[PDB]
């Protein structure tokens, strides 16, 4: 019921500004509030939010979301631990079987790479990619701390 608690929370959020009609769009794509807080308008369009007034309303509400930090702030010890912190433990096997078996390799993965190997849910793709860019920034700053 983590996924159940999460989806209830996505519905209650939408309901409070009367756009609960998109609940299935977000939930079927595996969006949770944390990932939703980082959506762009194109991400809304990709889940079927195409009417400009709805898309702009949602965009305005997302900018107002205040939710606690959830991205890890360090390069974790391994893939398993990293997936577990971000709530995506279920993709471990498919990631490993496809050649993304350690944190270093996962840092270079792209949206297109996910699509190819069967991680097709847009919300999960978004969350993975937000986490991956956090890793890439850590890696990019690592030798530049003086």
């Amino acid at each position: 019921t983590r996924e159940g608690k999460s989806s209830e929370a996505v519905s209650q959020w939408l309901t409070a500004f009367q756009l609960q009609l998109y609940a299935p769009n977000f939930i079927s794509a595996g969006y949770d509030l944390p990932t939703i807080s980082r959506m762009t308008p194109e991400d809304l369009t990709a889940i079927g939010v195409t009417k400009p007034g709805h898309r702009k309303k949602i965009a305005a509400e997302i900018s107002g979301l205040s939710i606690p930090d959830w991205l890890p702030e360090h390069k974790p010890a391994n893939l398993a631990v990293w997936l577990s912190m971000i709530g995506l433990a279920q993709y471990y096997k498919v990631l490993v079987d496809n050649g993304y078996e350690n944190i270093d390799f996962i840092t270079d993965i792209t949206w297109e790479d996910l699509q190819e190997i069967g991680i097709t849910k847009l919300g999960h793709q978004k969350k993975l990619m937000l986490a991956v860019r956090k890793l890439a920034e850590l890696r990019r700053h690592h030798h530049h701390h003086h």
